[PDB]
C-alpha cells in the first residue's frame, strides 16, 4: 500500500487523481475514501472541506484537480513548489504564470531538495505535517504582540499557526496567512513550500 511505500504516518493524504477523494492511512494501510458531496479534500487541512474553500478542486469537471492557475489564484512567488495532490508532480511559478511539471518514472518530487529524486526510504514528505487549528484563535491582547515583546519592524513567525506570519509595523501587530498551500519558514522569514519543516512533519516521522 502507498502508506508504507512512502514511509507515511497514519493520517490523510491527497488522492492524486480525484480531489473529491483522498487516501486514508489507517493501521499503516491505504484506503481510498470519498469526501461527502459538497466537500472536497483540502490539502492544507488534510481533511474534506467545503468545496468553496478549495478552488483548485473543480468538482464539476471530469478531471477536477485544476492547479493550472495556482500561482495566480493563490499568489505564489517564483520558484518550484510541491504539487498539492500529486507527489510525482510539481509546480513552476514565474511572474504569476503556472507550469505543471512531472518527475520521471520511479521519481518523486522532493520539496526540500527542490527537484525530482529516486524513491528512497521515506519520501513524499511534503504531505506529512500538522495543520494549524481550525479556526486559529488568537488570545485577547494579541493586537499588542509586537509592542509587548519589543519585536522589530518587519516579519516574524506567528506562534499560533505555521500557515501564518506576524507583521510588526509602527509597533502595530498584524497576522496574515501565507498564500494557501504555503507555510511560514521560521529560518528564512518567508512563506514557502516546506510544510514538512514548517508545520512539524519531522516529529511525525
Ligand atoms: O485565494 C483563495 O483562497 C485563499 C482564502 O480566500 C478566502 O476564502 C475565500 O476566498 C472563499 C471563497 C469562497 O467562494 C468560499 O466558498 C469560501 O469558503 C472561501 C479567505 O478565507 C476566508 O474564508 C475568510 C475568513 C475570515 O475570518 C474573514 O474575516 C474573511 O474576510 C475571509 C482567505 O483567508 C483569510 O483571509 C484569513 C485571514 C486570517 O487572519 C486567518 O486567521 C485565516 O484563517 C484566514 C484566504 O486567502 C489567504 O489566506 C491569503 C492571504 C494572503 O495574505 C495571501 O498573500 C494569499 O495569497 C492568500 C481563493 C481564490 C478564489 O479565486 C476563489 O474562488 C476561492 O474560492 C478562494
Amino acid at each position: 500500500n502507498l502508506c508504507t511505500q512512502y514511509g507515511w504516518p497514519n493520517g490523510n493524504y491527497p488522492d492524486p487523481y480525484d480531489c473529491r477523494k483522498y487516501i486514508s492511512c489507517n493501521g499503516a494501510v491505504a484506503t481510498v475514501m470519498s469526501c461527502a458531496l459538497g466537500t472536497v479534500f483540502n490539502p492544507n487541512t488534510r481533511n474534506c472541506d467545503a468545496y468553496g474553500n478549495v478552488p483548485i478542486c473543480q468538482y464539476a469537471l471530469p478531471s477536477p484537480i485544476v492547479v493550472t492557475n495556482i500561482c495566480n489564484q493563490y499568489g505564489w512567488g517564483n520558484g518550484n513548489f510541491y504539487h498539492p495532490y500529486n507527489c510525482a508532480e510539481y509546480i513552476g511559478c514565474a511572474n504569476g504564470l503556472t507550469t505543471v511539471n512531472a518527475c520521471g518514472a520511479g521519481q518523486y518530487y522532493d520539496q526540500a531538495l527542490g527537484r525530482c529524486a529516486l524513491a528512497g526510504t521515506g519520501y513524499c514528505r511534503q504531505y506529512v505535517f500538522t495543520p494549524p487549528p481550525a479556526p486559529v484563535v488568537y488570545p485577547d491582547g494579541f493586537d499588542t504582540y509586537c509592542s509587548a515583546n519589543n519585536l522589530a519592524t518587519g516579519i516574524h513567525p506567528d506562534p499560533y499557526s505555521c500557515f501564518s506570519y506576524v507583521e510588526c509595523t509602527f509597533g502595530r501587530t498584524t497576522h496574515m496567512p501565507c498564500p494557501a498551500g504555503l507555510s511560514f519558514d521560521r529560518s528564512l522569514l518567508v512563506c514557502d513550500g516546506n510544510r514538512y519543516q514548517n508545520c512539524g512533519g519531522n516529529v511525525l516521522v
